[PDB]
């Protein structure tokens, strides 16, 4: 037994067993080469590449390859990958039936259940499970794991879209091999090939949210994977965590708030009210890591501007958000505390205008982040260790059982 | 930002961001009053009561009440609880269809998906989700949470049994209101009221595995619950973790090993071989916490003795296990290194003889542990904090994007 000095910005709880870092805030679980953030400068990298470059020059197909494999693909590697992903988009009939049965339920339950279901009949997954059951994880198993990772990234939009269609009493729209990842998602949701601007927005969103820190969803994936449980189950657990209101829902709440506000003229007073104790907090402003404008927000804001330039801003969402942004950027309270817009400030606007129901916002985040989840699991598996935390017992000992009739 | 002293018996990895406690071994996440283990003396308590006393005088219905509510029930409370649990046993038709669709899959996938499915249409769950979405968790919500916790404990055996039946192409056997929790499970599995001794075995097993500090499955439930995700989703995540070979399988492997050994005469040579590197090693001998005979093992061994005294020991599992146990206990090596049998050394024997397939062993563990999982979640929710661990980036920055054709 040894003592370790752990730096945390979180709250510490007192216990007879020693201090407890509440929510293990800032506690390190591993080193990673997946993504990095410079919170002071407001820079995000995926596998060494700045998000600006990837958003500008790449696609979710290429970025997902980068996140999963650790480098940019060659032309042949990307072509083969795209073709594998296209083939993988379709779900097993049992999975589709699971989704159908959960058509009237919240989409996140359908995602959890569908991911587990799809994992149940995946032959590679079964093979990998057999291998890990005897502690074998060598070249062949790693190949299975990467194939499974690809499948999970490929299938997530299909699960989401199918649920959307069934939930609306619409006929399911199956994946089209001739469409890209983002375009095909919109096609599956709405049954028509999407406008290229709309497709670009989805692709950009997927790129921008592919990996970031170790939120509770990514952490859940690690804990499940740490027992050598399968990749599908690890992603299902990630989705279970993601559905909690403390993980996500900010981009939805930001849009609902903009609608409530109704007029950009209120921006100044809203921002002022947010500087006072008990005041309604501004959704998508401030960040635990970024003490600068979130680079993802800068990029998505520009996409949003393009979207409303083409399709209009009928609910004045972009106007309202823009007015609030300008007040946030000029208010000393926010400036002094380095509180800036984050990507959630903007990202729900296009979704809302595209006709994506609010309840599908978080599922779309899962569509993006699934690649980060699987890449994180595979990385942890390079040096796996089952998680074995503890609790401090403060209950009594040796209570005497009293017969039922005497209680 | 502050520095906290964290004690650990695990491996520490240094990083640019600080020390990494690999697997978060021994890292405190909360104070608890649910269960406690004295590994040196081989004592286990649930809510202050020794496991020996509970195994001797209680039932899973009463022990589950104890674990969930923190005290022993009065006669009226127990009667009412038992009746609620009986009412909750049956699954929603959508859940049954989910299980049917996964009939040919491994039961743990069915459990994960079925638990999510059941939570999807549970009205109480929906109401609790609504409340937590706006940060409300007061008396009314806690009442919902406990109702949901009871449902999860009540339903787990139904899910398991229905999957078993469907996996064998049989019609489901719905829950019998006149049977106890353990007896009803056997009735649902096999379609006949069980022999009292078999029911006792199931009840005992359920009591004995109800909680055991904070393994990866219980931790997974915490991580998911920490986002204020729902109880069903938290349990589905716990199951996902439980499915991993590092979390279970030992009781099955012990039995397969006894079958391979075939003759108790080999006990001495097998145990002698285990004292050399390496090795092989004896299944269910030694424990990370118990440095004494696992109290659960002592109790379950005696039940197993009773079971084979009545029904026989046709595969000589008890004879083989007993021979090995005697050698382990008399060999100085094991005594000196505090290596004793743990519950896994014995617990698969009765199940095997009862006709429970190996793949249902871990599902039955889930039937037991679900009460610990839900109790742990509710406990955490008394002072919830979302888990916020982090990873330390090690790798390049500012790599230059190269056009596809030039790679
Ligand atoms: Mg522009
Ligand atoms: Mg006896």
């Amino acid at each position: 037994e040894q003592t370790v000095q752990v730096k945390t910005t979180g709250k510490i709880l007192q216990s007879p067993c020693g201090p407890i870092i509440h929510g293990l805030e800032d506690v390190l679980i591993k080193s990673t080469s997946i993504s990095d953030i410079d919170g002071e400068k407001g820079i995000l990298w995926y596998r060494g590449y700045r998000i600006e470059e990837l958003a500008r020059l790449s696609t979710y197909e290429e970025v997902s390859y980068l996140i999963l494999y650790g480098r940019l693909p060659t032309k042949r590697e990307l072509e083969d990958y795209i073709n594998r992903m296209k083939k993988y988009r379709e779900l097993h009939p049992a999975t589709v039936e699971v989704i159908r049965n959960l058509a009237k339920a919240h989409p996140m339950f359908a995602l959890e259940a569908a991911v587990a279901a799809e994992g149940a009949y995946d032959e590679d997954n079964q093979k990998l499970i057999e291998a890990l059951s005897v502690g074998r994880y060598k070249a062949e198993e790693k190949e299975l794991a990467y194939r499974i990772a690809e499948k999970l990234v490929a299938k997530m939009p299909t699960i989401v879209a199918y649920h959307y269609r069934f939930s609306r009493g619409l006929e399911v729209v199956r994946p089209r091999d001739d469409l890209g990842h983002a375009a095909n998602f919109l096609y599956m949701m709405f049954g028509r090939e999407p406008d290229p601007l709309a497709s670009r927005g989805i692709d950009l969103y997927l790129i921008l949210h592919a990996d970031h820190e170790v939120p509770a969803s990514t952490f859940a994936a690690h804990v499940v994977a740490s027992t050598l449980s399968d990749l599908y189950s690890s992603v299902a657990a990630a989705i279970a965590a993601l559905k909690g209101p403390l993980h996500g829902g900010a981009n939805e709440m930001a849009v609902r708030n903009y609608l409530e506000i109704g007029t950009p003229a209120k921006a100044k007073e809203i921002v002022e009210a947010a500087t006072k104790p008990g005041g309604p907090k501004l959704m998508g402003v401030g960040h635990r890591v970024y003490k600068a404008y979130d680079p993802r927000a800068k990029i998505f804001k520009e996409f949003s501007r393009d979207y409303v330039a083409k399709f209009g801003d009928p609910q004045n969402l972009f106007a309202i958000a823009s007015a609030i942004e300008q007040e946030v950027l000029s208010h000393p309270y926010f400036q002094q505390r380095k509180l800036y817009p984050n990507v959630d400030f903007w990202s729900g606007i296009a979704f809302y205008y595209m006709g994506i129901p609010y309840e599908y916002f978080t599922p779309i985040f899962a569509m993006s982040r699934v690649v980060g989840w699987v890449a994180h699991v595979l990385e942890y598996w390079e040096n796996n260790r089952i998680f074995r935390p503890r609790a401090c017992y403060i209950g009594p000992h040796d209570l005497q059982y009293i017969p039922l009739e005497q209680r």
